[PDB]
């Protein structure tokens, strides 16, 4: 029993990360394949970043330019090309710890983890999760662009993020590994707003069903609710509305505690309502929207990976 | 900036995992050089955990009632040998993924990163502390035996937790690599309690000053205080008495922001007196005690390793 914030194990990913120079800028790269991918303002001086015109850039970068360190190997770029936010570079090295991959774009509220690096060198794993306002909350200093975020199914890695940037707020946001921003930010030293932010409420209640596999369960209540009338109450207390899909995906934990998935909304409307009156839920003063109902499975039930 | 509890990265441990079999019992092991180290009741059945003589049980043990397996590989077990509460099985293969390591045994308020194994494959890794009281709050299930906790020091794993049960509580209890239990604990199924758990306070001054790094600074005040004044509010609130080796310890902290320790003191002292009425630090309601003053400096400063 327990439940903790609980990240993927990181060694197939570990392998993959090098360290990319272009002139006085160095940041991390993924090295999958003879493909070593990064974000492509590694080009730009920081005159360059207020107005980029990233293909005249990268048309004045010669493959030289470029240097690629794997550790103590020195990568020699072949080739070189862009997509959309990401580089490409071509190197005549195959990566033989190359893992099972692919490239995933995931939607808000999935989670996932980090594996923070600097030059090229693993600093730390943690979990966070995509925010509604697609921004993460994560936590990156100066020199952390391009470490990469992924998930794991048994032997395979989806890679799903790479950093590239930090909003004055402290919060963080990048791209996908096709180089595609998630929200609508674009890669330029400009005032950019995020939406609000809100808190996601499918996330609540898979933690509410984790509170109850660990025997935490003062909250329950006899109530019931409709899911109409559930997100009445929530879109005030800027909650996301839960759909119907979302009453699905919590099938499994329903089963295994037998409790309706619309009688815990009825428990966590009166969460809302009433507030927690110093009580704490899995040690927490506040309600914690960043584990996924498969998080939840996969915690309580010990799934492994390859 | 940001901050996020991060565990380390696990790669080098990984490959040291293994599934040991004695009987219908299966857990896992670690495998360091031509030795497999596991918790010794492995050799218990159900009836022999009440009041096991394991010094009798080992002996009516030959080396092949246990199966060893690195994955596919079948070792073979050329010996066996018992340390305190651990199991040492010695093997016909040396472990070529075996990285520079020590053994060492931490004290209580230092932190460690958990991989969580079953079977000798990972599930998860994540961070958390040894309490004053000998236990962890843990994340651990049935087959999670033998699994480990560790620090990394650039290129050095240190060892310094490994499994073995759990109290009815929900909390965690083990060994460190020579076997010898943290706390009071005996690996028999009795009764036996864990003392009382207080707050670690070196830990969360950490946090506070980690909070001031990342511009999170309302409960900053003017007043100031002595170390044996803190000390009475503290003790009143079931935190642990501050020390002078405490105070060294946060100077580096102290350095960076300019905030002497004492101050610090003189802040949380409010803290607790006055509680923190609906506002949070680093996005918690509770103050937290599960970062070290090292972590907090690893973290906000971008230490990697090899
Ligand atoms: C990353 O490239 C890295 O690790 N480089 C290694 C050190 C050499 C680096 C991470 C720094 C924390 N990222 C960046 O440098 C990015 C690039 C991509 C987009 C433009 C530049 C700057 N940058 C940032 O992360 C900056 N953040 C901003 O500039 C915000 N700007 C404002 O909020 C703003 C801008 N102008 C006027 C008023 N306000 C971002 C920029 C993009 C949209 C959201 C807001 C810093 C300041 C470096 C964090
Ligand atoms: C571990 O060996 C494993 O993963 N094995 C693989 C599945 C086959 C296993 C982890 C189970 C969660 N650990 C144990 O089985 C240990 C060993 C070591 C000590 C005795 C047995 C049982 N055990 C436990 O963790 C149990 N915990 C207890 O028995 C507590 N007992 C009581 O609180 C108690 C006992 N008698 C009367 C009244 N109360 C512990 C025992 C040791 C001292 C602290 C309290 C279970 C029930 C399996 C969690």
């Amino acid at each position: 029993s327990g439940f903790r914030k609980m990240a993927f194990p990181s060694g197939k990913v570990e392998g993959c990360m090098v360290q990319v120079t272009c002139g006085t800028t160095t940041l991390n790269g993924l090295w999958l394949d003879d493909v070593v991918y990064c974000p492509r303002h590694v080009i730009c001086t920081s005159e360059d970043m207020l107005n980029p015109n990233y293909e005249d850039l990268l048309i004045r970068k010669s493959n030289h330019n470029f240097l690629v360190q794997a550790g103590n190997v020195q990568l020699r770029v072949i080739g070189h090309s862009m997509q959309n936010c990401v580089l490409k570079l071509k190197v005549d090295t195959a990566n033989p710890k190359t893992p099972k991959y692919k490239f995933v774009r995931i939607q808000p509220g999935q989670t996932f983890s980090v594996l923070a690096c600097y030059n090229g060198s693993p600093s730390g794993v943690y979990q966070c999760a995509m925010r509604p306002n697609f921004t993460i909350k994560g936590s990156f200093l100066n020199g952390s662009c391009g470490s990469v975020g992924f998930n794991i199914d048994y032997d395979c890695v989806s890679f799903c993020y790479m950093h590239h940037m930090e909003l004055p707020t402290g919060v963080h946001a990048g791209t996908d590994l096709e180089g595609n921003f998630y929200g609508p930010f674009v890669d330029r030293q400009t005032a950019q707003a995020a939406g609000t932010d809100t808190t996601i409420t499918v996330n609540v209640l898979a933690w509410l069903y984790a509170a109850v596999i660990n025997g935490d369960r003062w909250f329950l209540n006899r109530f019931t609710t409709t899911l109409n009338d559930f997100n009445l109450v929530a879109m005030k207390y800027n909650y996301e509305p839960l759909t119907q899909d979302h009453v699905d995906i919590l099938g499994p934990l329903s089963a295994q505690t037998g409790i309706a998935v619309l009688d815990m909304c009825a428990s966590l409307k009166e969460l809302l309502q009433n507030g927690m009156n110093g009580r704490t839920i899995l040690g927490s003063a506040l309600l914690e929207d960043e584990f996924t109902p498969f998080d939840v499975v996969r915690q309580c039930s010990g799934v492994t990976f390859q």
